[PDB]
């Protein structure tokens, strides 16, 4: 499913990301709007053999198992392919726990180099939530 930007916003507020360990929730639409366009079934192959899955493109060497990445963690206990449903119930469980894991967002590459330092809270202007 490709998701609305407020729809997403939306979503994640239901599902307990607004602020979540102080990330409002413009960081987290922003970091699915440059790691997925909105689309839950985003997949991108990494340099190191890994994979990336879903709105917020959670990565197979730690996180999910894919049947396919030698010598990696499944710290969320999920098939990959459960990060590409259009519910997005598993990638924002599995967010948390990345989140959470000492690094904060910046776990996020691309929450880093486009959404750190920037006005975040443009992605939910306008969103009913």
């Amino acid at each position: 499913k490709v998701f609305g930007r407020c729809e997403l916003a939306a979503a994640m507020k239901r599902h307990g990301l607004d602020n979540y360990r102080g990330y409002s929730l413009g960081n987290w639409v922003c970091a699915a709007k440059f790691e997925s366009n909105f689309n839950t079934q985003a997949t991108n192959r990494n340099t190191d053999g890994s994979t990336d899955y879903g709105i917020l493109q959670i990565n197979s060497r730690w996180w999910c198992n894919d049947g396919r990445t030698p010598g990696s963690r499944n710290l969320c206990n999920i098939p990959c392919s459960a990060l590409l449903s259009s519910d997005i119930t598993a990638s924002v469980n599995c967010a948390k726990k990345i989140v959470s894991d000492g690094n904060g967002m910046n776990a996020w590459v691309a929450w880093r180099n486009r959404c750190k330092g920037t006005d975040v809270q443009a992605w939910i202007r306008g969103c009913r939530l």
